[PDB]
């Protein structure tokens, strides 16, 4: 599966009737939408048209080491007209995602981010499919760009977003069937909003998993919290037809679910998604330290103690981990906000904590981390050397909120 793309500084009317100045992943950003088979070294050449240097990090994603679009023994990083050769084996299915990791705020916060289905080789019970690409953009009523970095929202949850946008349009229009069940590979895509998710409105509504890497088949629920770099593959049984289906955040109209006619039989229920064959640890074996959070230019979200700029780009030690050998953490919110860490590489299972408590254990690339939560997350060391690792809001990120370990 060998493949184009540009970094194309696209001029599109975001704001109903205006400009906007963005660089996308080529066309349709949020980025241009990535399929290939669970397997093919997905091959790939990189373009860049735009007028700095940018990465390509393949979210949760457990390719080689260099290949994860981390500047400077993984891999160094990629300039203005010039391409770097993206290959890597695609081992977790479902939705994943792309984006740099170089001065993202503005990159992403420009458009720069981007889905990643990873064909389950299994034959997808699923008949029809659909993908719900969720950013919201740093953008002023004009179209014109808000400032990405804002010290004082920033230092708290995150950087104010505003524009409402599923594949980059406010209010979708997405249609559907009489009868049928359809995947809805939703991935939050944004920097900084953590959004609280529902089903209002008249229909049936089943999960599969979440952040990719499944699970059972729960459904409809409470509101769902979805974090920055976190996605969620999931099921609709849309009754029959007609109802403009409201999706909702805790009350608010995000997007619209046509149900439209079909001349069809149901597509009723798949049996569960066939689960990714992970860093699977072991239980009573693993050892264990901690930390997270605190409050001097420059973050002031202090990290298990370790400023982040001496760690700058080489490595003072911040974490010394072995392979193969499993492997479990304590995660402290110590400031009075909350944060979705998350993880390259690898992707890990999760055990017991305080706010929500644990039925079944879950797999996923980044855990969402409340306020004094403290969650026992667990894998092995699956992937090599200097893996990254940090608080996906983007911001929380940027300046110093992020930490890496090795193999
Ligand atoms: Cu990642
Ligand atoms: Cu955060």
């Amino acid at each position: 599966h060998d493949y184009e793309l540009i970094a194309a500084p696209l001029d599109v009317e975001l704001v109903p009737g205006f400009k906007t100045e963005a660089w996308a992943f080529g066309p349709s950003a949020p980025g241009t939408e990535l399929r290939v088979r669970q397997g093919t070294w997905l091959r790939v050449r990189f373009i860049n048209h735009l007028p700095v240097e940018t990465t390509i990090h393949w979210h949760g994603i457990r390719l080689p080491l260099e290949m994860d679009g981390v500047p400077y023994v993984s891999q160094l990083p990629v300039k203005p007209g010039e391409f770097f050769d993206y290959k890597f084996r695609v081992p977790d299915a479902g939705s994943y995602w792309y984006h740099p990791h170089v001065s993202s705020s503005e990159e992403l916060g420009r458009g720069l981010v981007g889905p990643l289905i990873v064909e389950e080789r299994e034959p997808t019970g699923f008949l029809h499919e659909r993908t719900l690409s969720l950013k919201t953009w740093h953008v002023d009523e004009q179209g014109a760009f808000m400032p990405f970095s804002v010290p004082r929202e920033a230092a708290r949850n995150g950087t104010a977003g505003r524009l409402i946008t599923i594949n980059g349009q406010a209010e979708s229009v997405t249609e559907l069937p009489a009868g049928q069940v359809v995947r809805v590979r939703l991935l939050n895509l944004d920097n900084t909003w953590t959004y609280r998710i529902n089903l209002k409105g008249n229909c049936e509504a089943k999960v599969y998993a979440l952040d990719g890497n499944p699970v059972t088949p729960r459904p409809l629920e409470d509101e769902y919290w979805l974090g920055p770099g976190m996605r969620i593959c999931l099921a609709i049984r849309i009754p029959e037809a007609g109802e403009e289906i409201s999706l909702r955040d805790g009350f608010v109209r995000l997007g619209t679910l046509r149900s439209v006619a079909s001349s069809e039989a149901p597509g009723n229920w798949p049996k569960a998604l066939p689960p990714n064959p992970i860093a699977e640890p072991d239980l009573e074996k693993a050892e264990k330290l901690n930390f997270n959070f605190e409050w001097p230019p420059s973050l002031w979200q202090i990290n298990g103690q370790a400023w982040d700029i001496d760690k700058t780009c080489a490595d003072r030690p911040i974490a010394t981990l072995k392979k193969g050998k499993s492997y479990i953490f304590e995660l402290k919110n110590m400031t009075q906000y909350q944060h979705p860490i998350h993880l390259h590489g690898m992707s890990f299972k999760v055990i017991a904590s305080n706010r929500h408590k644990i039925t079944e254990p879950w797999f996923t690339d980044t855990y969402l981390l409340g306020r004094n939560e403290r969650a026992q997350v667990a894998l092995v060391a699956d992937n090599p050397g200097t893996w990254m690792f940090h608080c996906h809001v983007i911001d929380h990120m940027e300046t110093g909120l992020m930490a890496a370990i090795a193999v």
